[PDB]
This record gives structure tokens, sequence and C-alpha cells, in this order.
């Protein structure tokens, strides 16, 4: 494996977890709200959830900017405080 | 998840994936030699499958001290260069 797997990995699971998302649609590459069909309230649910998963509370904007699971997959894992 | 379990499943994989190894027998606690049937020349060669799994060069220092599952998670886990 590696780090980059282990953290897109568990941030698949937190998308497709989320009540709104059909977790059949989701890649690596899938963004918010043109593949998943989110909205802004959805994007800061998720994103949240996100932070819950590696315990990493994200500046307002640099958290502002993540709106795609390559997003959130660059930014976790090039933070060594990611748990 | 969490960053020691992403470890735990590398470490996991690698460790079954020993010819040696019967991965029925490999559970988080496995002591290479005690629990696994593995001589003191099969603990080195499952460290350096170990290594390469983290990219991870480990003294030999360190290396003595990786017995079992649970000490090369820990080890690793806690080594902020693991890849």
């Amino acid at each position: 494996g590696s780090h980059m797997n282990d953290v897109l990995t568990r941030v698949l699971e937190v998308v497709k977890n989320f009540e709104k998302v059909d977790a059949s649609k989701v890649t690596p590459e899938s963004h918010f709200v043109k593949d998943l069909g989110l909205n802004s309230l959805d994007v800061v649910e998720v994103v949240f959830a996100i932070e819950q998963e590696f315990i990493l509370d994200i500046p307002d904007h640099d958290a502002e900017k993540i709106q795609s699971i390559p997003d959130a997959v660059e930014y976790i894992a090039q933070n060594p405080m990611a748990k």
C-alpha cells in the first residue's frame, strides 16, 4: 500500500457514508457538486466529517477550497498532523 | 480508521504474503517466531519486507526490537518517515 492510498481509502468511506451521497457514484476523482450532486451546506458536512476522520481542524480558507476527493486527499496527505 | 490501523493493515498483508507464513495463523498480536514458526533468519527477511512496504530504512539497532506484529506496528506508526 501507500500513505496516499491510506488517506484516499478513508476519505472514500467518509464520503460514501454521507446519507446524501450515492456511494456507487464515488470515485477517487469525484467532485462533490458536479459528480455527487451536493449543495453548499452538504459540502460543509462532508468536509467536517473528513476533519473528524483525521482529527484535523482545517482553517476556513483552506477548508473552503476542498470541493472534491482529490482536493481532500491532496491536502490531508501533505499535512503531517493528520491522525 | 486510524494511522495505526493503516499501518496494521499493511503489516498484516506483508507478513501473510511470506511463503513460510500460514496466513490463517496471522493475527494483529502474532509473534513471528513463537506464533508463526519462523526462525531468526526468517525474521530478518520479514523486517526487510516491512522496510519495503513503508520505504523505511530501519537501523539494525532498531530492528532488534521488531519480533512481532505489535512491535512492527508500534515502531512504524511512531516513525514520521514511514511512507
